[PDB]
RNA sequence: CGCGAGGGGAGCCCUAGCACAGGUGCUGCAUGGCCGUCGUCAGCUCGUGCCGUGAGGUGUUGGGUUAAGUCCCGCAACGAGCGC
């Protein structure tokens, strides 16, 4: 499907963010400042959302497997319901420093709770003496936590997916090294020639990020049939 | 072995000689092992990654908690090995 001015608006993506937290590489994107915190031109918003949507139609098209990055505490259960929809990998909770240069690292501890899920399954779990019990228990959850995202990541994602390059500039700068392709969502407060795949708007407003995933999420589904 | 007096042989025994035995002679500052001790103190480290040209750092730090690196939260870290 397709996308409008009028629809953008309402959202509040031409709503920056503030000029004394603000990056001058930003510049190209702007309109100017009614009441000193910045407004985007959208006009140059359907430029990188064309473009940065036809980049994602192939991908899915190609089937690719792409990451969902938002930790900013309203984007979370956004990344999340937007990423189940798409069938997808998310960190909506906490990025770590390695989930992609270290992925082995990091996935020798998807396992470790694929393990003990079946573990807790079985009955030999309660054999174990009950000090145990509650004590492995507990690094159940935590790994259900911070990567009920992650255990559908089998390998390294095809583009990563962010919702401020700024907060996860960790995340963009590992799949910098390793060659990934980085897909974000930026107001002004971030560095744009870190993003291959851009979409200028709303970091924070909690209708910007709904649109754009709930129309990104689409041109992906629909790429896939569907 | 022999019919036989009795010679040969193994053991052990003595005398003489030789291998050598044996030493609580030395050096714990040439060692083994075992012991004491800082100390039952919560500390000591490695892997992969991250960061510095590097020695190195990060992890183990900060805040909360614990008889404890015990654990909770945070963080460029994630876990493991010897301790608890
Ligand atoms: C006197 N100094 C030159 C000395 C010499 C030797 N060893 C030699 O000279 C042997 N060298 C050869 C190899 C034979 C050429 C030594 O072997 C030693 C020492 C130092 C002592 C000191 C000792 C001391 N108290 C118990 C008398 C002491 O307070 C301690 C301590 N740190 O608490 C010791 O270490 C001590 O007992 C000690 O170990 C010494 C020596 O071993
Ligand atoms: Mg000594
Ligand atoms: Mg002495
Ligand atoms: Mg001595
Ligand atoms: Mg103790
Ligand atoms: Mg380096
Ligand atoms: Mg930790
Ligand atoms: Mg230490
Ligand atoms: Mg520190
Ligand atoms: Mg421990």
């Amino acid at each position: 499907v397709e996308i409008t001015v009028k629809e953008l608006l309402e959202a509040g993506v031409h709503f920056g963010h503030e000029r004394k937290r603000w990056n001058p590489k930003f510049a190209r994107y702007i309109y100017a400042e009614r009441n000193g915190i910045h407004i985007i031109d959208l006009q140059k918003t359907m430029e990188e959302l064309e473009r940065t949507f036809r980049f994602i139609e192939d991908l899915a098209m190609r089937g690719g497997t792409i990451l969902f990055v938002g930790t900013k505490k309203q984007a979370q259960d956004i990344v999340r319901m937007e990423a189940e929809r798409a069938g997808m990998p998310y960190v909506n909770q906490r990025w770590l420093g390695g989930m992609l240069t270290n992925f082995k690292t990091i996935s020798q501890r998807v396992h470790r709770l694929e393990e003990l899920e079946a573990l807790f399954a079985s009955p030999e779990i309660e054999e174990r003496p009950k000090k145990e019990q509650v004590r492995l228990k507990h690094e159940l959850e935590r790994l259900q936590k911070y990567l009920s995202g992650f255990r559908l990541l089998k390998r390294l994602p095809d583009a990563i997916f962010v919702v401020d390059p700024t907060k996860e500039a960790i995340a963009v700068r590992e799949a910098r090294k390793l060659f990934i392709p980085v897909i974000a969502l930026a107001d002004t407060d971030s560095d744009p020639d870190l993003v291959d795949y851009i979409i200028p708007g709303n970091d924070d407003a909690i209708r910007s990020i709904q649109l754009i995933l709930s129309r990104a999420v689409d041109l992906i589904i629909q790429a896939r049939g569907g």
